């Protein structure tokens, strides 16, 4: 069918930028038919404090007034767990998001994750103040001759064991395994999910981006423009991913993982930042993966239910009750993203057709 | 300082491409300190022709005379069997390199693999006029069908099979499984060779390249300097390549994957051209191995003795008797390596230091 509405949509990771980069993507936002986001923390300097993710929320609602956000917090060595409570009753944040030191861009004042003790009096704060454990899951690279050898591709499946204890520790602390990537991950997460059923049991969920399952590791491998973290994996591990996607159960929805760099930062010989970019046809992407598994019923679930249930987004957050209609007109990828001055950005699949588009229309 | 006296190395793995590119690395082999050099022919158009390659070589010849040079045909449907043996009367060439359609650049006027049929009549004619069928071993990635997917870290691996049979069927035809990345093809060229005494007696060899024995997957993920094809692979995977190369086994010696590139074709957003430029310091960077590792007795073996009596390389052929002599000098790699009017090219390890250095001495 065409025409499906998916009512309020929720892309529960989202990198915007600050500045005229900032400025150029978060418009985006609702041209990606995005409604309800969620806005993550690592800037220069990282968001660490109260004013700051107070004014950064006070900018995007400027940028784009009818998109609703949920801040979030950089877990680093500055924050306080006087902090945490203080920035939750103030309602300023929507929870916390974890960098491993050195895996991606702007994680090197991130932590280390073969010792959390150091942060759990933060995490503590989280599960009094019910907030949302955010998780980049990629153990640092180690050599080391000795120890097993950590990689870009097992690194995300030796972070699971930390993910458990994690889980085992904080019972209560709702925890996030954002941008799922190999199958070990989703049965872990299937796993710790046993018998959890209808909507909001689920503790410990995962978000699926919408690259991860189209991208596999002959993509990225001569093309810097599909290269992320954590990196796509092998075609077998792409198959969990779809199949968890299109799988309609509660403890996955859609985190994008929109990391927009300039074009320049791509065309690198060496140092090339991660990130693909998917917002400005942020849900278009996932409608041509759930009409090719022809379960585009589980496209309102994955991309608009799931992401409510879990944070538990209620109506007096959402800052434009518009629902997102998912109309069936081919529109092409433009080969750039451009602000008109000086930055320009390289798109999901740059030039590649699509069956769908979406506009948007009020709740009457 | 300590030296090494080396004799006449042998790097049968060299891509001197036409043009100001030509002019500029082809000395570079005696810069390395390399004395007898095997050219590919992944030309545009490739090496197909008699006056192609006798034209092709004379140019080389002239832009160095103390190299030694053993051309090579490109495994084309335009080759013929009279051509062949014209050829190989001729002393033109010492056997044709073979190009999986769609493995690495200028290889779309290759080949499919898991046929491999049509070309049996030129196969015959090789294995009569005793020449050598070098392969790059990959399997072309296909991810749906019946059979497992293929991809870029399991292609050398599903290209195994075809190897054996080009073995089984022709035997007495000297077969190199060439820039060897996986401990599963050197377990399969262990095998191949099980009861081989007297060196004389291998048929199935292998090349090393220099920088598989220094690089992982971790290593060109997010660097393009440093990919190419067959891609670095596990740690794993790079430990049985150097026990392989210090382990004076016959079937095992070097082809550098000399694989020259201007510095912006390797810093693209899309389609970054793969290889890796280690002709300037190849030796040198074998002789980093081979000191960390402490088998320095065997170094010799590796680079000049064993390609030798594989290719059946006489002193009438041979373009120089000086001697490659190491010693150990603490030298620096340069950032880039320049024609100095156009052409940059970022050399292999930019910006580190080597135990040792390259002079020649003339013989007795
Ligand atoms: C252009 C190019 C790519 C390339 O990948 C390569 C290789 O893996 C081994 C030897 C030579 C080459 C080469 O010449
Ligand atoms: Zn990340
Ligand atoms: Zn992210
Ligand atoms: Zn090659
Ligand atoms: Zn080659």
């Amino acid at each position: 069918v065409q025409e499906i509405d998916l009512g309020l949509t929720c892309d529960m990771h989202v990198h915007v930028r600050e500045g005229a980069m900032c400025e150029l993507v978060t418009p985006k936002i609702r041209d990606g038919g995005v409604s309800i986001a969620y806005i993550m923390p690592n800037l220069q300097p990282p968001i660490t404090t109260l004013d700051r993710v107070i004014e950064y929320k006070k900018t995007l609602q400027k940028l784009a007034p009818k998109t609703t956000f949920l801040m979030s917090f950089y877990l680093s060595k500055d924050l306080t767990p006087d902090l945490i409570h203080e920035a939750a009753q103030q309602h300023a944040i929507r929870g916390v998001k974890c960098y491993p030191a050195g895996v991606t861009t702007n994680s090197a004042a991130g932590v280390d994750p073969n010792d959390f003790s150091a942060f759990y009096p933060i995490f503590k704060a989280m599960q009094e103040e019910n907030l949302v454990l955010n998780l980049h899951g990629e153990k640092p690279s180690v050599h080391d001759g000795d120890k097993e050898p950590i990689h870009v591709l097992n690194a995300e499946e030796a972070f699971l064991p930390a993910l458990k204890k994690l889980h085992n520790d904080f019972p209560n602390l709702k925890i996030i395994l954002e941008h799922c990537t190999s199958e070990s991950a989703i049965k872990t997460i299937e796993d710790i999910n046993k018998n959890v059923k209808k909507a909001t049991d689920v503790k410990v969920a995962a978000t699926l981006t919408a690259h991860h399952l189209f991208l596999t590791i002959d993509d990225w491998a001569g093309n810097p423009v599909n290269f992320c973290k954590p990196v796509a994996k092998l075609p077998n591990d792409k198959k969990a991913l779809v199949k968890a996607a299109v799988s309609g159960k509660p403890y996955f929805f859609f985190g994008s993982d929109s990391a927009p760099h300039p074009v320049q930062n791509k065309a690198n010989y060496e140092g090339v930042c991660a990130g693909v970019y998917s917002q400005s046809f942020a849900i278009p992407y996932i409608a041509q993966v759930f009409e090719e598994q022809n379960a585009l019923e589980n496209l309102k679930g994955f991309v608009s239910d799931f992401g409510i249930s879990f944070y538990e987004v209620k109506d007096s957050e959402v800052a434009s009750s518009d629902k997102a209609i998912l109309f069936k007109k081919e529109q092409v990828i433009p080969q750039v993203i451009s602000d008109g001055k000086d930055i320009s950005i390289i798109p999901f699949k740059a030039g590649d057709k699509l069956s769908w588009s979406v506009r948007w229309e009020p709740r009457l």
